[PDB]
């Protein structure tokens, strides 16, 4: 029969979405800095890579003590990055080359630098309730020593409730001292954060990723006879009262309240997009949370409709190299069963606040774990480096410019805590800087292996990381992977399958061997698999090429081995 | 084309396994204890309602500290439940009837009361080391107070270290002071267990339930520079010295060595099926511990072998009537992908250790819960009046007899520690005591509910719990249950679907509402059903009968409500 036809789908439920991080993607004046006219010089890479989307980190003018998460103006771009002039030329050659452009930023928090918190600190009219303030907790026994208002830690470290000497009131900090949580039971607040989404979308952005929303809300002391109330204590030993760890979040993460801000900014946002027509904008939204409480970003189960996805950050949180196949085929059910019916699934195999994939699994998984981002159903989620197979690079106590490290370790630990060595810069070539930068002096250094690991050898290598990306994100165009059912199971504590099939269209078959040692497998067990059958993609070690064919039953794979094969239509 | 021939698989793949609890079973002499007479009379029950294996719960010698899991003779019938004869005579008519009979017991230990225990506390040669026997721990600080050797927690509260003033050391017990800890690093110990499983399966048993193994082997002093190390603390509040749940159990459970007293069982166990021929004998592992830990009982990466399965207590852990129908596949699944290639699954909902499947989950969910049980691949346990639907009985602190209950509770805490709500006597009949016994006088009280939940009332009005088990019994015996493949995903959080597919055979189908709410699905996402399809067995309160056409691919299930559809084979 002919093959059946498809209804195409919107652009975000299938797009190949690339998170770039501006300060590492690529130098263009030499200060060891990214910026903005780096990734105008580059933005033919993702229409290279066949990514669909790009999300920016943070560029909004910023002190840069949590490298632009700590946002002083959410309406101007950080001067080191560039000018308005240049996000506007990046949105434009980026809606040229036909790709989608998302900006980042956290809603939960302001810089101290920023006139919302100068004006509130001053308890300016309209301000004075913009952040959330309160006065110590009495202190009758010692009536001199003052006390905090709750025992409440900082995802950063220490208290989560700062002294200001001017207002003679603590303010709340969940993330550094200098990034002041908004009060977002204030209209005012609820009202700004629509003010600046409707500047950006104004601008041109197709969309927004919010950080850090399980932060938003925090019990209400009007609930708890005029005091904040004291998280729980874990009673976990190894955390002191000034580690995280040492209490449980209960009236700081994840309250309920939360999510009507969520469904709100998603009401706002349809409000937009019927108003604007075009390609439809949308927003992303992350927050490290359980499984019912990530699945409520979506919406509930009255009809409130959230984030066009919440990020699905299985692949960080519950494998590694530690996983066998069966964890491997549990973890990657877990997002697909608990998921509402009719979202729309994501993968997400890294991030600026995580160690790079290579370094969570193993360098010889990269292939099968760049595979099963894009043959999974939804959205593939690729990190800056993923596609070339990047490593966390070597950062020194010396060297270290994370905050979280600065302020939660020491030469000793700091390695525990430090996101840098997943923010080294990119490697282009094996030129000074991997061609990141024409100066040596990188605002963090360029990993080692910048020579054996570069975008410019896997182009000319016969078989690469890239070359292997480029046949995933090319074969995501097939009805098959837009349309097409999924089955997934274990063959061994070594080896799964993951089977896309659809009725007239070709089969794509997913085989990984995820272990440290070879596997044997019976072909004859995987479902719509009918040999012979051909390797569309194999991992850079396979002793398979790209158009070998697969014959008999059983298949040797080595440790790490993967391959893609194209069966006949069921 | 004409339905395909199934292989026959050996019976221990996918019996129907019924755990008679002989205490509570039929009391035929008028004490109020259920007795070996009394389940001889009743073998026709097992037959009726399609059980092909029953196990008893332990019938032993017993002081019956822990009623029967504290065994003084591992050789003989505890006189309460009769004779050695009675135990020849109900496997005699078992066996006439074509039931399998399955003993149990506990190899971790034995009573105190035990010949074992008496000659080794009198260092009698050959006993001295059959159970753990330690010195005080040394304490420099004052010489001669007298210390215990760690600080590790009994599992009925206290210390697992019992004072013995005549041989002036401590004995191990990780459960009552009563039940001591045999050595399994004694090649002694394990030569009395070969013993022990000949001496039965010389009788005729078919096989063994073997309890408790998680706690088998303990910590080597010799690895530990010749002290017991204390267990980690858990930090847990809640928790004191005394109490479990104070230690992390990591030199007391789970030790790996644990796993080759197994794997040594089943070579033995191999030997004698092939020395005798006949039917297979079996042994079923019992271990509460996570999913590595439960899938090393069928064998290991070497290739060791180990028990025909360890017991799944998935429905009992992990799912209760805070479950969605999300939360059922995504559990449902776990064994399923974990299990070993060519392992046999098995699916329990209750036995004489937990609350009653009805009272964990709801009244209206008995159905439901059956057919999962019977439809899913691999062997049903069923655990005595859950063919009924018997809910847990009231029992007051005045009536409370279970150990655990005595040693970890009060009068207004039992309620958290005490099995006896599901030891309550079967429910035959509307006659005394509930048919149980023709004395009033009953070892636990007769639940309440008796006049309302009974096996009579079952069978003669129309519409039961016992009629639909009957169903499902008889629907096993069908090639698509014995040899289908299985497809389960939730259509909503409120029902799931199990597909059960053999080519040439008929498809058949659960749909079950989990839910306190109605919901309405779409039955063309379930894979394989083609309408119109019949109603093979549906909850005793659906609006739906056997025999009832499903034609419209709209489907309303009210709270509660499962139907198993029979539908044209695929
Ligand atoms: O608008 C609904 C609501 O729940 O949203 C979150 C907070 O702004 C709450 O004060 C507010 O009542
Ligand atoms: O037979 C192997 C072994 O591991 O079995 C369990 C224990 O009896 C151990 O002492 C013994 O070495
Ligand atoms: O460590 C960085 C922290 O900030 C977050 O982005 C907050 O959602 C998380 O990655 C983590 O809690
Ligand atoms: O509450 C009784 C205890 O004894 C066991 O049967 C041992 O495996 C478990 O049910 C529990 O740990
Ligand atoms: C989310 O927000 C936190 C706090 O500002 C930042 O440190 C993370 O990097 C960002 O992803
Ligand atoms: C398994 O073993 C324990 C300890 O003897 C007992 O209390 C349980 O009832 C049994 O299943
Ligand atoms: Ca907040
Ligand atoms: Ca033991
Ligand atoms: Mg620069
Ligand atoms: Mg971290
Ligand atoms: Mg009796
Ligand atoms: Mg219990
Ligand atoms: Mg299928």
């Amino acid at each position: 029969p002919p093959p059946t036809e498809v209804i195409q789908l919107d652009w975000w439920k299938n797009c190949v979405l690339y998170q770039i991080y501006p300060r590492s993607f690529k130098d263009s004046d030499g200060d060891g800095i990214g910026d903005l006219k780096g990734i105008i010089s580059e933005l033919k890479h993702f229409v290279d890579a066949g990514v669909d989307a790009i999300w920016m980190s943070p560029i909004f003018e910023s002190p840069m003590v949590d490298f632009g998460y700590d946002i002083s103006n959410f309406y101007d771009i950080h001067y080191e990055y560039g000018t308005m002039e240049d996000f506007e030329e990046l949105l434009d050659k980026a809606h040229e080359l036909g790709l989608k452009v998302l900006l980042d930023f956290v809603p939960n928090h302001a810089s101290n630098e920023s006139e919302y918190f100068i004006k509130s600190e001053a308890r300016e009219p309209g301000y004075e309730n913009f952040f959330i303030w309160a006065d110590p907790l009495p202190n009758p026994e010692n009536p001199g020593v003052r006390l905090p208002p709750s025992n409440w830690v900082s995802q950063f470290g220490g208290s989560a409730w700062e002294w200001s000497e001017k207002r003679q009131q603590y303010y709340l900090h969940q993330f550094a001292i200098q990034q002041v949580d908004f009060d977002f039971r204030n209209p005012a607040v609820k009202q700004e954060m629509f003010n600046i989404m409707k500047f950006w979308l104004d601008k041109g952005a197709d969309g927004f990723r919010l950080d850090a929303l399980p932060y938003l809300i925090e019990a209400d002391p009007a609930d708890h006879e005029g005091r904040y109330p004291d998280d729980p204590l874990s009673g976990l030993t190894q955390f002191e009262s000034h580690q995280l760890g040492y209490t449980i979040p209960l009236y700081t993460k994840d309250l309920i309240e939360l999510y009507d801000v969520v469904y709100e900014w998603r009401e706002f946002l349809d409000e937009y997009n019927k108003n604007h027509g075009g390609d439809t904008r949308v927003v992303f939204s992350q927050g490290y949370a359980n499984v019912s409480m990530t699945m409520l970003y979506y919406g509930n189960e009255d009809g409130a409709i959230g984030a066009h996805f919440p990020f699905n950050f299985d692949f960080i949180t519950d494998l590694s190299s530690k996983s066998n196949a069966r964890d491997f085929v549990y973890i990657i059910l877990r997002w697909l069963t608990y998921m509402p019916y009719g979202g729309i699934p994501n993968w997400v195999f890294g991030n600026h606040d995580n160690n790079r994939m290579p370094t969570r699994f193993r360098h010889d998984m990269v292939d099968g774990l760049n595979i099963i981002n894009m043959l999974l159903p939804g959205v593939a989620v690729t990190y800056q480096g993923e596609e070339i197979g990047m490593r966390d690079g070597y950062v020194s106590w010396e060297d270290t410019v994370d905050i979280e490290a600065c302020n939660r370790g020491d030469p000793d630990t700091y390695h525990l805590y430090s996101r840098d060595p997943a923010r080294t810069p990119y490697h282009w070539d094996n030129s000074t800087s991997a061609g990141f930068s024409t100066s040596t002096n990188t605002w963090l250094p360029v990993a080692e292996d910048y020579q054996e690991i570069n975008l410019a050898k896997q182009k000319e290598t016969a078989r690469s990381h890239f070359k292997n990306y480029q046949a995933l994100t090319k074969l995501r165009k097939q009805a098959t992977l837009s349309h097409g059912e999924y089955d997934i199971r274990a063959l061994s504590d070594r080896t799964f399958y993951l089977v896309r099939s659809l009725p007239t269209h070709d089969t794509y078959v997913l085989l990984f061997n995820v272990s440290e040692r070879r596997d044997t497998v019976d072909l004859g067990r995987v479902p719509h698999l009918t040999l012979p059958a051909t390797v569309y993609v194999s991992s850079i070690h396979s002793a398979r090429l790209a158009g070998h064919e697969i014959t008999s039953s059983q298949l040797s794979l080595e440790a790490g081995e993967a391959l893609v094969l194209k069966a006949q239509p069921i």
